């Protein structure tokens, strides 16, 4: 092997392959983003005409382009595609992927086998992009085109909301393991999908469209459809609802061999200007594209929305069969409906088609009596499609806050996880100020206090922006019931103390000024900071943000939920089983998932062992001698050249650190330990550690617990 | 099983090996820095007490700390052994390496063969930055411990400056192409080295101490040696008295078997906190170290300064022999000089050792006379080595301005391209004014004042802090040559024109206020920018910082000057022979030396373009119809779908953009079509390219020439 130039790829990985990754860690770096510091995207698109912007996508969609011909003369189906598979990366394990950051713009998803020919479908908008700047982003772009074809051909959706932001460097995702496009290994025990995977190979929005491993078996596509899409939040009726309603419009494109098709677009020449997958098989478009290498036309209503899909899907009988390029796909037995499906430009008309997959809705016994009651009653389709689509292109979007714009729906939706209005006028400073001092006298520990907000609020990840402090579920199921939360013994007695505080606050209240639990969770812990402050010498104020609201179990899917449970935490020096990686990379991943910088990651570490945060109380990474009390021993015990650290006796995860006697005087985890060892953290902790950062130690630390408290606060901006 | 997760392995390097990383222009990111915005070093270390902080740093020195016992009981040795390399991975080519952001202590540098031991080395100093804290960088304190060590044992230094900010992130750099530690792929023909290598083997910090590949042939040694030294700006003269310098001290290390040492800093277990190379021989410590595996003593007064080493070089006859770790050194002849050199840890004295490479210095013709003399003329050694320690040290410093604290000598030194302090007053808001309407007015074009100015100013790289177009150096010797500034051509008369101004300015303009050439040579072209700008509809003013001096011929150096040379500058389309790499790549490396961001790069690029600043005038890239106006026609032709791309037939490096017609409209090169197919990179010509972004185009186009143009005035802030 040979190392290359940082400019062709870099180094230290190289040397240390497993390296710890720090630049999880500062991904989207302000250096990289072309619009000035002051820019603030929300405040652009609120300002857009959509009206006008809905005029302009619809003459795109209308007018064929010479360098990719519109099939039936309107680019209107290709779009619906695109926006699919832009919002259809998505996975609920760690919410990533999905439409939020446009990264369909980027690699690696750009050049995915599954989005070939997209390259042409977002070139063909740019002329809007071109003409809206910076009042809209591509992100929002992609897929509100994909709704506006829907709308243009018949189909009124749900409603939609803007305000997603462009990035400017893609987001490294773990897609797998694989190391060959299409390949798969990513299955154990009885075809068990590998979290969090949520597609059944490298390349795939889902499922593979010739059946499980190419085999044209419907009965068997279904587990798969049924399960990927699980993984993407979607049940059997939204499932059926969705392929239904995207196959209605359309085709498919194999007219040739598909190894006439050049390289991706992350592969291609300079002169290709970005595009990727040259075809050299005749024209290498329109009539002669080539994408899937299938060559299918699901209705006789390509550019209209009707219910051909299922009319058809029923209506025949189905044979196995090849396209053009030699894959598999269904067509009518007995020559039936025979030129009865029109031709994308020319027209000889052609026979009825299927996927392997389309049949899966007919052939899967829970799939074919949704079908069939839409057959039989087209209105449900109709409807459960709009529910279907809008929650697709929106489920990253997080708070419902964040969607701007005229055609946002007044309705609340359960898997928006909603949260009640405010109802009444907001704590004060005043008001902030005497419940900080209730709190303080309520009995409950500076542990118990900062255990319960860290807890909380930590429930928040950047990916699809789910969880967090608001709407006060940590009382709720499943959050109540977690390991890492563990009510075994003290959760229950801080949630029924800082209830007792609310009842008796409100009723006191003065002039219609009423304060959440959910607030006071977090205020709780804001008020325990200080506190241990002070017993450090540092008279300091915790911010504090009012606002939030309670939400109840009702207007709470605990199944939904689930995905939102700590497997690990080294926050709370908590390690869970079945994880991917040792914890030190755990540590990372959630520190990436709370939107963290490594100097942030650092303090808060250090900060909450002291204070007391650990699961269960454990004695590891607490290298200090006070109690109650703020300050950077942590630090300073962990840059002690006198202590000598040996892995403990027995399990690993814990260390043993002795002094000169050759007692025990520490005890750590990897992730304690880690900070001592890694070369970068290390230089973060020489910092917090010195002499003179006491005082820049608890300044930082407030600031970042600050910043952990409202992450999911897009209510106040 | 390939791909990892981005928490551990990486991301799109994976599926695209050879991939244009563009994070070269985000290093050292903000978001990865503990210190705050507003942390002003400087600021901090004029608050240091030097006198204090030498009694603490001599402290350190004699105090033996148990987990690494001290020769002699003095670390003084180690630390100048830690200091000269921590500035010793300067090159010369691109100025890269130096002691100059403490990058010693981050990988790959802190886990480098030749760095072996420097890592208990820099632990040892941890008392000290424990103390000063933020007011003392590791960058400052490890290379000051080293001279802080010569003046404890008798050496008087030059002097010492302070001001190298510590960094939070390894700077990527390219140390060659071999995958083995001490592998070599760098040699072709005789002896010819790979550039900008400025070591023989991979993890060197030179040549190798055992001659050649191994081969102790002392006159082949000679041979690496002068020949890495100069690549890092040491002459003949220079180059012996650093050796005979350091070797006056200290001893080397090989008392065992080297596979009972452990694994390096990087890849050594949690539990070593940051150390590595664990010994099992012994007590793998003090009597018992090994480090380089060669056991050697130079002197008999390793704690102390005088002229034993050369003394002893040529006081006895030298014999091959072999250190107990099977390494390559010499004996005296004879069993001459039996006893006669002191052991570190109170055993019975040994016996004259020698390394082959210290025979290069008696052995080569050039080096024995230089040292023959000193051997005579000590004094002459103390002098020479004083100069060369000072020149080593802070090589990588930039303009003498950054030197910071109480003991810097005002004596000018040649190698730091001295500039006349300035002498009379500056040019004012008024006169600034009066002097561009009078270039504006002069008779120049914006192709020659843009062009220019740029030539000068793009001289700079962010590597070692040399270059730039404070000297007026555009005028003088090296640089008026050079290739990529045309000098046959319009570079003489702008030359010519400018001086001109300068005198009818001079001559009769008393009030004390006059103006260098240096500075018109800037201005000249921010005034052509600023008519550019109106020739499109926008009366701006491009800001400019007067205080630019003119250096003299003699103050020139010429062959040092060499290296900042352009072998290529995709910012005026210029590429010449001897590349490594691509244009693309190279133009990536130019603006990471420039200090540039991705957004910066792109609308500087574009920017050039269209003002005709591409070398010889060349229609690459210059997508405009409009003559010499700044607008952003270049964005906007790139991303025009109406014209096709394909390599010129003359397989020229150069493309050809073709209408509707099938007329070539537009011709460009990679650099050129590069930002329309990069998807990160095209996604920021997304950006200057809409119909909404003119007005930001030229706002961000002047703000980044500002920048370039101020590169080197660290005179200024
Ligand atoms: C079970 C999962 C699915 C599979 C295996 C699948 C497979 C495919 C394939 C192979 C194509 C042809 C691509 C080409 O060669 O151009 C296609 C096209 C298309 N699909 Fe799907 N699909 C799935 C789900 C969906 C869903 C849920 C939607 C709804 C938004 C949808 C909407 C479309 C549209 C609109 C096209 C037309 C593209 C065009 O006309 O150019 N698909 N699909
Ligand atoms: C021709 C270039 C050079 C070569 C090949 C070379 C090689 C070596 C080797 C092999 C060691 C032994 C390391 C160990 O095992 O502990 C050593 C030690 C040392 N060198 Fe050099 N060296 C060179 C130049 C220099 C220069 C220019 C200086 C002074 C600025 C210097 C100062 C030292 C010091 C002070 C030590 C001893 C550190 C201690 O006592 O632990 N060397 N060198």
């Amino acid at each position: 092997g040979h190392m290359k130039y940082p400019v062709e790829g870099g180094g230290n990985q190289d040397w240390w392959p497993n390296r710890l990754n720090l630049k999880v860690l500062h991904q989207n770096p302000a250096v990289a983003d072309p619009m000035g510091a002051a820019f603030d995207y929300a405040a652009e698109v609120a300002t857009i005409d959509v009206d006008a912007l809905t005029r302009d996508i619809e003459e795109v969609m209308t007018t064929s382009q010479p360098w990719w011909p519109a099939d039936y003369g309107h680019y209107g189906p290709l779009f619906i595609r695109m926006a699919w598979h832009a919002a259809g990366t998505y996975r609920i394990h760690d919410g990533r992927g999905g439409a939020g950051g446009g990264m369909q713009r980027f690699a690696p998803l750009n050049s995915w086998p599954d989005n070939a020919s997209l390259d042409k479908a977002r070139r063909l908008l740019w002329p809007v992009k071109k003409k809206y700047g910076k009042k809209l982003s591509w992100a929002d772009l992609i897929v509100f085109a994909g709704n506006c074809a829907l709308e243009s051909m018949g189909f009124k959706t749900f409603g939609f909301g803007f305000g997603r932001v462009d990035q400017w460097e893609p987001d490294e995702v773990y897609w797998g393991k694989e190391a060959t496009w299409l390949g798969d290994e990513r299955y154990s025990g009885k075809r068990d999908l590998e979290n969090p995977l949520a597609a059944v190979q490298m390349g795939l929005i889902y499922v593979n469209p010739e059946g499980p491993n190419g085999n044209p078996d419907p009965m068997a596509a279904a587990v798969d459809i049924r399960e990927t899409f699980r993984r993407m939040a979607m049940n059997d009726v939204e499932t059926a609802a969705l392929i239904v309603g995207g196959h209605t419009f359309g085709k498919t494109h194999g007219a040739g061999p598909a190894d006439l098709v050049g390289p991706e677009p992350e592969a291609a020449p300079l002169e290709q200007m970005g595009l990727g997958w040259k075809s050299s098989y005749g024209t290498g478009t329109g009539k002669d594209a080539i994408t899937s290498g299938i060559e299918v036309v699901w209705t006789n209503t390509p550019t209209k929305w009707d219910n051909s899909f299922l009319e058809i899907l029923y209506g025949y009988e189905w044979e196995l069969t090849k396209s053009p390029a030699g894959a598999w796909q269904y067509t009518a037995k007995d020559g039936a409906g025979a030129g009865t499906i029109p031709d994308p430009f020319g027209g000889p008309g052609r026979s009825p088609t299927m996927l392997a997959t389309d049949l899966s809705l007919r052939v899967d016994p829970i799939y074919e009596r949704i079908t069939r009651r839409w057959l039989e009653h087209p209105e449900e389709l109709a409807d459960e499609f709009a529910k279907a689509w809008y929650k697709l292109i929106h489920r990253d979007m997080g708070p419902v806050a964040r969607y701007l714009g005229p055609l946002v729906p007044k309705q609340t939706l359960l898997w928006q996880d909603p949260v009640p209005a405010v109802s009444h006028d907001l704590v004060g400073e005043a008001e902030i100020a005497s419940l900080k001092s209730q709190i303080r006298a309520s009995g409950l520990t500076v542990s118990q206090l900062v255990s319960t907000a860290w807890a909380a609020a930590s429930s928040f990840r950047g990916s699809d922006k789910r969880g967090g402090a608001n709407g006060g579920r940590i009382r709720l199921q499943p959050q109540v019931g977690w390991e890492v939360n563990d009510p075994d013994g003290d959760l229950r007695k801080v949630i029924r103390t800082l209830e007792e505080i609310q009842e008796s606050f409100n009723s006191a209240a003065p002039g219609n000024i009423k304060v959440s639990f959910a607030d006071l969770v977090v205020l709780g812990g804001c008020a325990a900071i200080e506190k241990a402050a002070k017993a450090a010498g540092h008279n300091i104020t915790v911010p504090f943000t009012p606002g939030r609201t309670d939400a109840s179990q009702e207007q709470t899917d605990v199944e939904s939920f689930a995905v939102l449970e700590p497997k690990a935490d080294g926050f709370r020096n908590y390690l869970g089983k079945g994880n991917p990686l040792p914890a030190e990379y755990m540590l990372l991943d959630k520190a990436n998932l709370l939107t963290l910088s490594a100097p942030e990651m650092t303090v808060l570490v250090g900060g909450l062992r002291v204070l007391g945060a650990n699961y269960k109380r454990l004695p590891l990474g607490v290298f200090t001698e006070a109690s109650e009390s703020l300050t950077n021993d942590f630090f300073v015990n962990l840059l002690d050249m006198g202590i000598t650290w040996e892995p403990s006796p027995a399990d690993d995860g814990t260390y043993q650190g002795k002094d000169g006697s050759g007692k025990v005087k520490w005890t750590g985890s990897r992730v304690d330990l880690v900070f001592g060892s890694n070369s970068e953290l290390r230089a973060l902790v020489e910092v917090y550690g010195a002499d003179d950062a006491q005082p820049k130690f608890v300044q930082d630390f407030v600031a970042a617990w600050d910043k952990v408290m409202n992450l999911d606060r897009f209510d106040v901006r």
